[PDB]
């Protein structure tokens, strides 16, 4: 039996799975910790107790407690990043695809979903792993992790709710992919993290982390870096959050201990009722609990560590996409529709700039604004709604992430850049909003190779020439099989395509607009 | 005759001179103020005193004591604006052109020249009025004033050198030609006065001021503007200077009477040459004596008057030239050559910026930077030049020009804007220089008109079409003959190029960058 492995902690018994045309085995809700309920609420995860028995991996587990995006419903384009099982607390599992004959000691992979650090699940169709694992002959891997309060309450010095739990749950499951992986084919010394937005920011997080550095091999980080400034926040602004869900909910505040057992007393949804409640500035792409800078996973602030090569060195694989900003806009931003063309008026604009840097003052707002308004034509809405797509795109995936990019490429052992500007055939959202946060994800996971899901064949073979890149990535530190996507240096910054064209090498991606808002733009802001 | 005319404070006795196969009649050299000589140096002018018999005019006067330039002795492009008489004190005086046969009472123009407030002369050879006068058969005068410490050295509180006095010379001209230009065939009430560079900035001062606002009809302002960053300072700063002129030549220093006299008892050229000592920073296109903002000559600051419409409301016409910055970067920037390209390396890039805006923090000196560099490409030698260019002049003359112009046109009585752009097929300087600051002037002057100066026939046409546009404008308040060079409004902002093309209107001269320079810098500037 393929089927039934043995774990450390016990039997597992998987269940074998069709795809295009074969079969693989997949283990589902496969446990790594002791449920975080109860007055487990907000600590560190404990690792799961060995069970006796067969453990039923045959079906996808819960997904962790999270505010339910009701925007837009039975929207497939909305509903697809929605739990699609029930909610619980009890939700530290992960799941394994393993190919069919089982593997020797293969290449791993272990995605890590977004969703702002508030949001996600493994669970979700666009993650199923089966594709990639089957194509590629990787052993791959999704876990999860609390979000919300729920993962990242923050009162530093309390050890009921240090903060940062939801990160070490990620490292958990590491710890035990690191210990159980051999038992299903994989090398344990030849894994690869990888994941998008808050799960590429994770990624970074563990590339940078002391007692995560050694849970994994190399990294691939999709539009999201350690640095976004979504991405962190101060022991003293995670304090004064948590404080605050405290009174949203009357909680006695006297103490760290006597708000901590007030908030375990609560329901779930009713923290998420009042979570975005505790954000200090009206916004976009702000989320309410975060990891924090603790000294402790974080031993210095992030710019320290990554100025000081104090971080794992090996190589990455990263980058991002055309409109990261859209789907922000139409959620939180005056004048946006995806029933409409959403062109944006001057005054609408002036708007979603304050939305987009909440943290800016006047002279801020201004420099903004005057970087990307056209004033020979600045009461032109398409303009307009283009110009706050980058303002939003580039201050809080791009430039974070060029940052990240150049800082890491000065001790690394070896980075490859890209820019996703495909805009799938068969998208439901509207033109507007180009290439959407998120919409790389479905050609990594293969989905493309699914005939009933319409793509075309040209999509289809990027998803494949994407997989093969990924996946050579993971086995071999450098994308490209011995025509060739070229190492960024320092030196010469080069990053490639990814659409169905011809493969077209750059350099210097969105330098412009990235020194503004790397350079002096901060620098503006410290000195006013 | 013709040639003998009495004025009011005697006779004087012109010349018939030849002009383009007919003649006209010339006074040149007479007499407006009393000599500003002994103790009357940094003094108000006085008007001349009347004389006996008559007043030879066939010659040209001498030009006000000033800095000569011989960075490039003998070479015709900087000799055509160095002194061509001998400089003296002794230099306060006016030419007039008048057609023969004597007009009974016709359109006069009156030219002030430029050259910083530190140099300048009325009798260079492309000042020369004839070409005007004939052709457009108006009364031509052309005024001097005392440019440099002579006529600026500014101790507010002191009556003996209050500041401003060549501007109080310019305006005793003004009330010469309207007491006396009756009798040369002009109409006192139908005079327009025009000028370039501080001429420009000269002729709106007079704009703004109240005692000299009745003095004129209307105004023709070339590359030049009140509010200019080198055509003013404060008194403080003003007081300062003089200070600081007295301390470079060993004054006593204990009172304004004591530190008045030492510099009185000085030879003209002993204060010329610690002239630039004065001057705060290392700078281009900053000017040691300069008119001050006293409350006088200027009741209140140029931006509040301008903001209240306390000014002459009357017609105007104003415009730029293409590449404005030019020569200042070849006298005092580094990497810049007469005799090269004058690709400049990002290092002399950036020590130009500093020169250019030599106020500016280093917050400042970033954001300037960062307006003008392609990031993408910011060692290319070509658009370093051209971008520093561009800062120059944008800075100094055409961003002023455009605030100016915009507040004007929100109380005056009709505006006319243009963007020169020709590059003279005969000129001298390198093609780097462009368009130069200097050079519409001769368009003006109807110098192509003269085949021995070897322009093209294309070139004769401009200058022919200019001479009319800024004559009928003279006339009349409108430079067309009702191809139409439309009014410059507050909504749609048009101006045409004016060069040997086809009429092209176009609107909003460099918003992008003017946007730069009159809002986003001076708040940052002012926060810091
Ligand atoms: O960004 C906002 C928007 C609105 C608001 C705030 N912030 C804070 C202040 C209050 C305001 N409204 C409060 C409720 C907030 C609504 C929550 C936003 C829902 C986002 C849905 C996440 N889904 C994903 C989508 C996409 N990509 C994703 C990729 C990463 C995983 C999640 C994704 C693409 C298109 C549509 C959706
Ligand atoms: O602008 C500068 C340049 C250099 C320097 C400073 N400032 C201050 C710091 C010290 C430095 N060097 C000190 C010597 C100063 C020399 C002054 C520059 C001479 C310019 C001569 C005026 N000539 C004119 C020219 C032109 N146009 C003019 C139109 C306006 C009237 C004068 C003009 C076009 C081309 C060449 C010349
Ligand atoms: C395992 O669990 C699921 C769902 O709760 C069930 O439907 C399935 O048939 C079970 N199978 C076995 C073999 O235990
Ligand atoms: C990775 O490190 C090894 C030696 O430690 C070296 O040979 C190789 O060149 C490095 N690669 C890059 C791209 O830094
Ligand atoms: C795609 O195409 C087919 C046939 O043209 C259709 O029946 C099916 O509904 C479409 N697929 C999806 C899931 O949108
Ligand atoms: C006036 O001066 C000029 C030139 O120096 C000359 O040709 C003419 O003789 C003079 N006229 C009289 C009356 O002196
Ligand atoms: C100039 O003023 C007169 C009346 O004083 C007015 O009717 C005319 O339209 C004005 N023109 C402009 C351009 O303001």
């Amino acid at each position: 039996s393929e089927l039934l492995v043995n774990t450390k902690s016990g039997k597992v018994m998987g269940t074998r799975v069709p795809v295009l045309s074969s079969h693989i085995s997949a283990f589902l809700g496969i446990p790594f910790a002791e449920p975080p309920v109860g007055n487990m609420r907000f600590r560190r995860p404990e690792p799961k107790k060995p069970w006796s028995g067969v453990w039923n991996a045959s079906t996808y587990p819960n997904n962790c407690q999270q505010y339910v995006d009701e925007q837009f419903p039975g929207f497939s384009g909305s509903e697809m990043w929605n739990p699609n099982r029930e909610m619980s607390e009890d939700c530290l599992y992960l799941n394994i695809w393993v190919p069919s004959p089982r593997p020797k000691s293969t290449t791993v992979m272990v995605w890590i979903y977004g969703g702002g650090f508030y949001s996600g699940s493994s669970t979700l169709d666009v993650y199923n792993g089966k594709y990639l694992a089957y194509t590629e002959e990787v052993v791959l891997v999704s876990l999860s992790y609390r979000v919300g309060a729920f993962g990242f309450l923050a009162l530093h010095g309390s050890q009921e709710a240090p903060g940062n739990v939801g990160l070490l749950d990620q490292r958990m499951a590491l710890q035990w992919v690191h210990d159980n992986i051999q038992f299903f084919g994989g090398d344990p010394k030849t894994v690869t993290i990888f994941g998008e937005s808050a799960g590429g920011a994770s990624v970074g997080m563990h590339i940078l982390s002391p007692g995560s550095r050694d849970l994994f091999r190399r990294a691939i980080l999709q539009s999201g870096s350690p640095n976004c400034p979504w991405a962190s926040v101060s022991v003293a602004e995670g304090r004064r959050r948590a404080v605050e869900l405290g009174r949203n909910l009357n909680c006695n505040l006297n103490s760290d201990e006597e708000l901590i057992h007030c908030l375990r007393e609560k329901k779930p949804q009713e923290l998420i009722d009042v979570e975005w409640n505790v954000l200090p500035f009206d916004s976009i792409f702000r989320f309410s609990f975060v990891p924090v800078i603790d000294g402790e996973f974080f031993p210095t602030s992030l710019e320290s560590m990554l100025n000081s090569g104090n971080f794992k060195k090996t190589q990455i694989l990263l980058g991002v996409n055309k409109d990261e900003g859209s789907f922000f806009l139409l959620y939180g931003a005056p004048g946006f529709s995806k029933d409409s063309e959403s062109k944006i008026s001057r005054e609408d604009f002036m708007s979603g700039v304050k939305l987009s840097v909440p943290h800016a003052n006047d002279l801020g707002l201004d420099a903004v604004t005057l970087q990307y308004t056209d004033w020979m034509d600045d009461n032109n809405g398409i303009k307009n709604r283009d110009g706050l797509d980058d303002i939003v795109g580039d201050h809080n995936v791009i430039c974070p992430l060029m940052h990240f990019v150049n800082k890491y490429t000065k001790f690394g052992n070896g980075t490859y850049l890209y820019f996703f500007n495909h805009r799938a055939s068969n998208l439901v959202w509207p033109e507007w909003m180009g290439v959407i946060h998120g919409y790389e994800i479905e050609f990594v996971f293969g989905l493309p190779l699914v005939k009933e899901l319409n793509y075309t064949a040209e999509e289809e073979a990027l998803s494949r020439r994407i997989m093969h890149y990924w996946a050579t990535f993971a086995k071999t530190g450098n994308p490209n099989e011995p025509s060739k996507w070229p190492l960024f240096t320092t030196k010469e910054q080069k990053f490639i395509d990814l659409n169905t064209e011809p493969m077209k090498v750059h350099q210097r991606l969105r330098v412009q607009m990235c020194v503004f808002w790397n350079q002096f733009l901060p620098k503006l802001l410290n000195a006013t």
